[PDB]
């Protein structure tokens, strides 16, 4: 049951899809799925440790950088501590644990176990780690901060409380009927064809076409294609896909093998995703919902079973050739052929194993079972440093092969939540090239989601963006949601239900805000009145009490601030919310700001987020920090989401737009001026130019890497602190922006060298040589971010901007004088596309 049906109509509604609907499906591999997940979610369920699963306690093995230990010169560091507006300072070890530490305090208070959590979050200091180790702290250390903490008694384990559960030789071919569509496009009298094509990793086997005919609402062949391929020869998780023409217009998939290893047989009538104008959504197995509008395509099978010696100099130079190769750069044939038949060498070389196995005839029964028996032994793989950048190789479009798909994700499991985190995005982004619903991967997710909850919340937010807005993967994630939920435990399930009424009134308000002011760049008095009045309309008796940031979830927002809500000045009309904070054992009367926008795709933006915090580790390999703020952003529906707002924080234009923000005029001593005014020490001032110095590099590098270099000064902003970044990614040429405003903080006007300028070269270079380290990392992480994150893509040229953005081939000398010229373009151009956004307001 009676109530164990509304247990899933609250499933339901936190996932905003409904997994026991079937009028979308033609077999039962979701419901499979739905049924084979239980048991990896009961295992994990089964095996957490109750209070540490309810303290989550955030943390890091990875060593403390070279910056961070000149912060300290005592090997000593400082902790205030209170209890009820009682407090004290203890002078602590960076070694310390926690419960060492319980051990230097019950020696003070009074002349039974209590836990110290961070004043203001749901953040605890639990765990036989050292202080040093959680992430916590080194935050405070990085910005110059104190570290407080409140005494209290741990979160009872009885909270997260989980509901109790209840649970052939042949030639293939295929008889095309015909299609069908309701109404038609264009209307004047076309010509139609069907492709059919047999595939496996975009590999395409076999091909066959049809006849064309002429494109009527209905258009009949009845044919048999017979294909190239034998049955005994088809792959699982081979694709039959199925493609319209006149050129392509719409597109399906049919597993040519289904989820219990049978072939598949009978009829189906499939209902095809419409072009819009490569891409991962062009390879769902998923049908089209929409019924009523969609084409749809008519077909049959009737075709049941089944699951050395020393190489010469010469060779192995190409081999090793091929094998440092990037991994855009593509084989040959006879490099193919090369890998293959010396697989066994290959095999020694991780590095080797996405092209040896992008090497292998996948339509070959024979040469799939050598591959194998190759990766039976897997000393070498097995015992490898893990590299993330070669193991989510073996994610991508690519791999459709159950097992060396495998291998990755057996890789994977060795990463601490810490890195799960860094790459949990895109991890989640790569379910998307998974043949199957339950796949490893989706189990690993799933795993060490109900491991941490952490992870668990950014899991939550993660497949709900795209279910939310993805027809194409919308039900396999769903599946997995459902899973997650079923496990994360009740505690957790009233902090989602809690966060997802909040989220849900407030695109209301969002949306019927832009209704409003058509565009009008002005945002009438009236427009505030009413955007005033309705959050006293919402705060009145329906919204929570309270809720977790979703993308800062140690922070429970209180209550609205509404005085300081309001709308921005965008052609959009974004929400600037600001919220009480809901912890009254916190710090400061300092808000919680949100902005909620409809308008752009932010899952886009999500995705270059994602890759700045990567940039930032990876400078953290070298003891470098450059200061980067990848503030939070959470997509969440449809071309619409959440931001944080930093706090004092403005606009490069708006520096511009104080002196003059004139009908477009620039001036250079402008932005070093507004710095001095939020300085009351001179000392604060160089300080704020220094940290400029450093944000203004590394956004430099990095926004040349990805290619969204040439940003308009309104999509760059700075602190009143010195640290500049650029937002709003959803939204002559020039590499990045580096404008003269710029350039006279480092002590420099157009054409001339200086103190602190020489250091900004010296930076960026090394910056950019420590990117090139992991090139093949951030190689793969753009090609897959473009393929799942973006429109549509051109599966050379936009994907392979990067390589020559790396300067790929070439050695840190060349480089560097490729990137050093890059700046020298800046030098050249000043002001000149800045100048350009506006000129074409008509042009
Ligand atoms: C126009 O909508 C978009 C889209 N993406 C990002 C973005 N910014 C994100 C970060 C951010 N911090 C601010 N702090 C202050 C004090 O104004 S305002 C702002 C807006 N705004």
């Amino acid at each position: 049951s009676e109530e164990s049906q509304a247990f899933q109509r609250q499933l339901t509604a936190l996932i905003g899809y409904d997994v026991t609907d079937v009028s979308n499906v033609h077999d039962d591999e979701l419901e499979f799925t739905r049924r084979g997940l239980v048991t990896p979610r009961m295992a994990e369920v089964a095996s957490r440790d109750p209070k540490l699963y309810a303290m989550h306690p955030w943390v890091t093995s990875k060593p403390l950088p070279e910056y961070l230990w000149k912060k300290i010169a005592n090997n000593c560091i400082f902790i205030v501590i209170h209890r009820s507006t009682t407090s004290q300072t203890i002078k602590v070890s960076p070694d310390d644990t926690p419960g060492a530490i319980l051990q230097s305090f019950f020696t003070k208070m009074a002349k039974q176990d209590f836990v110290l959590r961070v004043c203001g979050r749901d953040e605890y200091l639990v765990g036989e780690t050292p202080i040093k180790n959680f992430q916590w702290v080194r935050h405070c250390l990085k910005n110059g901060e104190e570290i407080h903490v409140v005494l209290d008694t741990p979160p009872d384990p009885a909270l997260d409380e989980v509901r109790k559960e209840e649970w052939c030789d042949r030639k293939f071919r295929v008889k095309i009927r015909g299609i069908d569509i309701p109404v038609l496009p264009r209307n004047t009298d076309l010509t139609v064809f069907v492709e059919a094509n047999i595939q496996h990793g975009q590999q395409v086997l076999c091909q066959r076409r049809t006849s064309p005919k002429p494109f009527t609402e209905e258009v009949l062949w009845n044919v048999w294609l017979e294909f190239s391929i034998k049955i005994k020869d088809l792959p699982k998780g081979a694709l039959l896909n199925l493609q319209i023409y006149c050129r392509l217009l719409y597109y399906v998939n049919l597993l040519l093998i289904d989820h219990r290893f049978l072939l598949r047989r009978g009829e189906y009538v499939l209902h095809m995703w419409q072009i819009s104008g490569f891409n991962a959504d062009k390879l769902t197995s998923a049908t089209n919902p929409d019924k009523e509008n969609s084409m749809s395509i008519s077909i049959l099978l009737d075709n049941h079973p089944i699951a050395r010696a020393e190489m010469p100099n010469q060779l192995r130079k190409q081999l090793e050739a091929i094998i440092a190769t990037d991994p855009l750069n593509p084989l040959t044939a006879e490099d193919k052929e090369l890998l293959w038949h010396f697989r066994y060498e290959s095999l020694k070389h991780p590095k080797a194993y996405p092209k040896l196995f992008s090497s292998v005839k996948w339509g070959q029964q024979e040469i799939v079972a050598k591959t194998y028996q190759l990766l039976a032994r897997r000393e070498v793989w097995d015992q490898s440093a893990l590299d993330v950048g070669l193991t989510m190789q073996l994610l991508d479009c690519n791999f459709s092969d159950e097992n060396v798909r495998a291998i990755a994700v057996q890789k994977l499991e060795s990463l601490e939540d810490d890195d799960v985190l860094h790459y949990l995005l895109q991890l989640v982004q790569a379910v998307k090239f998974e043949p199957y619903h339950d796949s490893a991967l989706a189990r690993f997710l799933l795993k060490r989601g109900l491991r941490n909850k952490r992870i668990g919340h950014f899991l939550f937010w993660f497949l709900r963006s795209e279910i939310a807005q993805s027809r194409h993967y919308q039900q396999r994630f769903a599946v997995i949601l459902e899973a997650y939920l079923r496990g994360c435990g009740t505690a957790m399930l009233h902090d989602f239900t809690q966060q997802v009424q909040v989220i849900e009134m407030l695109q209301k308000v969002t949306l019927d805000i832009k209704s409003l002011s058509a565009e009008k760049y002005d945002v009438s008095s009236q427009v505030i009145s009413q955007l005033k009045q309705k959050l006293e309309n919402l705060q009145n008796s329906q919204l929570p009490e309270s809720f977790r940031v979703p993308y800062d979830p140690g922070l429970k927002a209180g209550a609205l601030a509404i005085e300081k809500c309001k709308v921005m000045a965008s052609k959009k009309k974004p929400l600037w919310l600001e919220f009480k904070c809901a912890d009254p054992t916190a710090l400061s009367n300092e808000t919680i700001g949100i902005i909620f926008k409809h308008g752009d795709d932010l899952r886009q933006d999500m995705l270059i987020l994602q890759i700045l915090r990567i940039m930032e580790s990876i400078w953290e390999t070298e003891s470098l920090d450059l200061c980067l703020l990848p503030y939070g952003c959470i997509s969440t529906g449809d071309k619409i989401g959440m931001i944080e707002i930093v706090k004092d924080a403005t606009t490069i234009a708006k520096i511009q737009q104080s002196t003059v923000g004139n009908t477009g005029a620039f001036k250079d001593e402008v932005l070093n001026h507004w710095l001095k005014e939020k300085s009351p020490t001179e000392e604060k001032f160089q300080a704020a130019v220094e940290r400029f110095v450093y944000s203004c590099a590394g956004y430099c590098v990095a926004t040349f890497v990805l290619g969204i270099g040439d940003r308009h000064n309104d999509n760059i902003m700075i602190t009143e602190t010195g640290n500049l970044f650029h937002i709003d990614f959803g939204h002559e040429r020039v590499p990045f922006v580096l404008t003269p405003d710029f350039l006279f903080v480092m002590g420099t006007s157009g054409k001339k060298t200086s103190p602190h300028f020489q250091k900004f070269q010296d930076i960026c270079v090394k910056a950019y040589l420590a990117l090139r380290h992991h090139t093949n990392l951030l190689i793969i992480l753009f090609s897959m971010m473009l393929m799942t994150g973006m429109p549509q893509l051109t599966s050379k040229e936009d994907i392979e901007y990067i390589r020559d953005a790396l300067t790929v081939g070439k050695n840190e000398e060349d480089a560097k004088k490729y990137f050093l010229d890059q700046i020298e373009v800046c030098r050249d151009k000043g002001w000149t596309v800045q100048f350009n956004w506006f000129l074409h307001l008509v042009l």
